């Protein structure tokens, strides 16, 4: 096609170093990934809930770190970008997946991967 979500966007360098084992969709999809490793799928089971608002993309960086704390609190360490969490999700889930703007406040949720909530933030 042409990019593949985390194509090189900013953080992504330190994303592609990111994959302890663990979702490593890059690394994986990569690896002739079809439907064996069953990683994100195990992971998937979980369905666990989750919550992360969206800010200005020119934050977006720092929404990373920001995300995170939100994220990797009620996760995994990784070190993953918002651009990414939407690449990465959508092969968790290429239902509703999680977006990013840059003009306003946003705000994204999801229980399981099947609901999902979304707000300007207030």
């Amino acid at each position: 096609m042409r990019e593949r979500g985390w194509s090189q966007k900013k953080i992504a360098r330190e994303l592609k170093t990111t994959r302890q084992n663990v979702s490593a969709i890059e690394r994986k999809a990569m690896e002739n990934i079809e439907k064996s490793r069953n990683t994100l799928d195990f992971v998937k089971s979980l369905k666990s809930p989750v919550r992360i608002l969206c800010r200005r993309g020119d934050t977006l960086d720092e929404i990373i770190k920001r995300l995170l704390e939100e994220s990797n609190k009620e996760g995994i360490h990784v070190i993953h970008d918002s651009i990414t969490l939407a690449f990465l999700i959508r092969e968790k889930a290429s239902h509703r997946i999680v977006h990013r703007v840059v003009k306003s406040d946003f705000e994204i949720g999801v229980t399981r991967d099947g609901e999902i909530i979304v707000d300007l933030n207030s």
